[PDB]
DNA sequence: CCGACGCGCATCAGC
DNA sequence: GCTGATGCGT
DNA sequence: GTCGG
């Protein structure tokens, strides 16, 4: 973190554009700039030096010059003193409350944690759980706990069907010493791109993890994606562990490599890679990589037999998960 | 300049 | 009920 | 907000 002050500033600006301005491309613009600067191996001396990096333009270079000269940004200082922006930015920190709902709540005079807690009936299910564990979801998960959780999930899954394979992805697979949550990729030979020979494949796993009281809440749940809450068990007289967010994604067995590429991330790495794929005349999702016709219509799925194959198609040198943290 | 910026589940409007 | 748009999230 | 065409 040679440029922590700068990347913090850009992230706060990114969050402003997302939550208050509702300008998603500015949000992405700032986050991209923050990302490229984060991995720049020099302590930045000026905006001109930063402007040389892909993603940093004139407006951000000027902000970096202001920040380096004064240690702050007047634009951010103003935003911080604005009541509406500060209220909206706070509310969106609750999972399930986005920019639209946040602004709506503020209009109705619901703008503090305390307001939320007396108006539970005005929240949808996702939001109510987001409020419930607002404090816990703020906390990061030490990798040591991630390993305990991996152990539980992987063996409970084995107990349901020995042919399930569960892979912990996200920041954990990228080797992070702490994670924001747990991300699990799930496969079963009964579910392929060709057919689904068995119903309830995801359900039965969720069910089992609920039975052993690992999963405690459900934010959303469909045939292929589960979004919920989990908690490690604690020993006698021990204070309980924080409740954690857990995502489970069932992916067709034969499309594992596209799936694990997707779910390993990071989110910005995926955006950059998929954008690059477009420039190279391909499109990538969690299932396949497809060529683009001159028309701009996707073709048939190309053969993929490793994560590296996907990198090869778009003429990228392979990058291990630990080097995908952008 | 200026177009473009990488899919699952919950909810709602419209029919 | 189904279809498509929107919100929110991964 | 930034970039390639
Ligand atoms: N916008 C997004 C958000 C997530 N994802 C994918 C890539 C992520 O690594 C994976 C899990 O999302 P995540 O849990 O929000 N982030 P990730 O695990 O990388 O870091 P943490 O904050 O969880 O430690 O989903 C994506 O492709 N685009
Ligand atoms: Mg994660
Ligand atoms: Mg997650
Ligand atoms: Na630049
Ligand atoms: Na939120």
């Amino acid at each position: 973190t040679l440029n922590g002050g700068i990347t913090d500033m850009l992230t706060e600006l990114a969050n402003f554009e997302k939550n208050v301005s509702q300008a998603i491309h500015k949000y992405n613009a700032y986050r991209k700039a923050a990302s490229v600067i984060a991995k720049y191996p020099h302590k930045i001396k000026s905006g001109a030096e930063a402007k040389k990096l892909p993603g940093v333009g004139t407006k951000i270079a000027e902000k970096i010059d202001e920040f380096l000269a004064t240690g702050k940004l007047r634009k951010l200082e103003k935003i911080r003193q604005d009541d509406t922006s500060s209220s909206i930015n706070f509310l969106t920190r609750v999972s399930g409350i986005g920019p639209s709902a946040a602004r709506k709540f503020v209009d109705e005079g619901i703008k503090t944690l305390e307001d939320l807690r007396k108006n539970e009936d005005k929240l949808n299910h996702h939001q109510r759980i987001g409020l419930k564990y607002f404090g816990d979801f703020e906390k990061r998960i030490p990798r040591e706990e991630m390993l305990q959780m991996q152990d539980i999930v992987l063996n409970e899954v084995k107990k349901v069907d020995s042919e399930y394979i569960a892979t912990v992805c996200g920041s954990f697979r990228r080797g992070a010493e702490s994670s924001g949550d747990m991300d699990v990729l799930l496969t079963h030979p009964s579910f392929t791109s060709e057919s689904t020979k068995q119903p309830k494949l995801l359900h039965q796993v969720v069910e089992q993890l609920q039975k052993v009281h690992f999963i405690t809440d459900t934010l959303s749940k469909g045939e292929t994606k589960f979004m919920g809450v989990c908690q490690l068990p604690s020993k006698n007289d021990e204070k309980e562990y924080p409740h954690r967010r857990i995502d489970i994604r069932l992916i067709p067995k034969d499309q594992y490599y596209c799936g694990v590429l997707y779910f390993t991330g990071s989110d910005i790495f995926n955006k950059n890679m998929r954008a690059h794929a477009l420039e190279k005349g391909f499109t990538i999702n969690e299932y396949t990589i497809r060529p683009l016709g001159v028309t701009g219509v996707a073709g048939e799925p190309l053969p993929v037999d490793s994560e590296k194959d996907i990198f090869d198609y778009i003429q990228w040198k392979y990058r291990e998960p630990k080097d995908r943290s952008e």
